[PDB]
């Protein structure tokens, strides 16, 4: 599925990421933009081998199974095929536990490089919330 910018934020809202670890709402719709360009479906092969799934580009590594990273961590107890739904709501709940993890939402390079100390608030700027 691709969201529109503001459905998007509305779905981010209802699951309680607005405001999540001190992230206004706009960080996050900011992250997933360049992240995913809000496609569920976006999937991105990293050198290391793992890969990044979801409209938060979320990366099997650490945080989902996709039974093909060598040495990886599931620590958010999912397929990362949940990460490609419609529903948001495995993307948040995982996302929420990678933003917990110390470095806030700099474990996103795309959100520290792109996102990081922009006026982020345009991107929820008319939407009904
Ligand atoms: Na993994």
């Amino acid at each position: 599925k691709v969201f529109g910018r503001c459905e998007l934020a509305a779905a981010m809202k209802r699951h309680g990421l607005d405001n999540y670890r001190g992230y206004s709402l706009g960080n996050w719709v900011c992250a997933a933009k360049f992240e995913s360009n809000f496609n569920t479906q976006a999937t991105n092969r990293n050198t290391d081998g793992s890969t990044d799934y979801g409209i938060l580009q979320i990366n099997s590594r650490w945080w989902c199974n996709d039974g093909r990273t060598p040495g990886s961590r599931n620590l958010c107890n999912i397929p990362c095929s949940a990460l490609l739904s419609s529903d948001i709501t495995a993307s948040v709940n995982c996302a929420k536990k990678i933003v917990s993890d110390g470095n806030g939402m700099n474990a996103w390079v795309a959100w520290r490089n792109r996102c990081k100390g922009t006026d982020v608030q345009a991107w929820i700027r008319g939407c009904r919330l």
